[PDB]
């Protein structure tokens, strides 16, 4: 039973753009608390004059962590915003990031577009990615080094880019594609938003009721992301291959790029089918009445992360025009409506100036 989220309102019923047909996507009642984050973290990398220099996980129908872990309380919903708006500056900021986590970089490093070799932003993120896990970790210990874990593992993980043209099943692309969106990570924030208390055998014993749901979510990533991904890879390098179903939906069954994406979104109806299925054949073998409250609930937070993801992908400024620039008329209103945001990273030991709120409004 969820006690801190909203059915999101009918800006996804019925629209197109949105591949669910029964799963309902859902919303933080503290939303506002998510934007405020994402603006903080936008200022202690790139200074308040310069918000929205990359996009985020602001959006029109909703932030990231809004959406995907709404069910999270809210100094969490906070923090996850915030550490998730830090980490869609990966492709900005990847050796700076390296280093502040001490991981070895095996794969080679992905394209960095130039506007971003910006030495006061670099050392910026320095100080923001030594900053945020000692918040997380002190909001819950238990929990917090997890997601760090899960984050150095992925950073030494396997490349992608040579695989590519090898890939012989769309199965191991996603299988791989869901580590380079980095949904381990995504998980790990959807169990600490909630304080679940789950056993490793627990999640282990759903692992495979959700993989569907996974798998959607790559998929819907790539759609939504493919035209940026080909600007890109259009303008600095191709001795890069794309990281993207589309192109190996060429390759493998002869589609062109609208035939790619037509399969991709017929793809995640099935896989939507699919889930909904697995679901209740587990819930058939345990009756919903004695599955533990926390796998329930952990049910209810798969369900968030892919319905918000696919509204997040279909809208958000990450992969749509005005790209960066649609931070600017939202940051403005909430600095008119008096909310105060730290000018710097290392002026106060806490994430925002209301500890994980803001002062001086809401």
């Amino acid at each position: 039973r969820r006690h801190s989220v909203m059915l999101d309102c009918k800006l996804w019923k019925d629209d197109p753009i949105y591949f669910f047909k029964t799963l309902p996507p859902y919303i933080s009642k503290y939303a506002q608390r998510a934007d405020d984050a994402s603006i903080q973290a936008q200022i202690d990398v790139f200074g308040k004059d310069d918000v929205g220099a990359m996009p985020g996980a602001l959006g029109p129908r909703g932030n990231f962590a809004a959406v995907t872990f709404a069910e999270s309380f809210p100094d969490r919903v906070a923090m996850l915003a915030y550490l998730n708006e830090v980490l869609s500056f990966y492709e900005c900021f990847e050796k700076q990031m390296t280093e502040m986590l001490d991981a070895t970089l095996y794969a080679n490093p992905v394209p960095k577009d130039p506007k971003y070799d910006n030495p006061v932003w670099q050392a910026n993120y320095k100080n923001t990615m030594t900053k945020w896990p000692k918040i997380l970790e002190n909001l819950d210990p238990k929990l917090g080094p997890k997601c760090v874990k899960s984050l150095v593992a992925l950073v030494e993980g396997t490349d992608m880019e040579p695989k590519m043209a090898h890939y012989k099943t769309m199965k191991e692309y996603a299988l791989d594609r869901t580590n380079y969106i980095a949904w381990p990570v995504a998980c790990d924030n959807a169990e600490f938003g909630s304080q679940l208390n789950l056993t490793q055998d627990q999640l282990d014993s759903v692992r495979d009721i959700f993989l569907p749901l996974w798998t959607h979510s790559c998929y819907v990533y790539d759609y939504y992301h493919y035209d940026k991904e080909a600007e890109i890879h259009s303008t600095y390098g191709k001795g890069r291959s794309m990281i993207n179903s589309i192109p190996l939906l060429n390759r493998l069954k002869g589609l062109s790029v609208e035939e790619a994406k037509a399969w991709l979104k017929q793809r995640c109806f099935e896989l939507e089918k699919e889930y909904l299925q697995r679901k209740e054949d587990y819930f058939s073998e345990n009756p919903v009445e004695a599955v533990p409250v926390d796998l329930r609930r952990w049910f209810l937070s798969q369900e968030d992360l892919a319905t918000g993801f696919a509204i997040w992908c279909a809208t958000t400024y990450h992969n749509h025009p005005p790209f960066g620039e649609g931070y600017a008329a939202p940051y403005e209103k909430r600095r008119k409506e008096g909310a105060l945001w730290f000018e710097k990273v290392t002026e106060s030991d806490q994430l925002m100036t209301g500890g994980f709120e803001v002062r001086y409004a809401n």
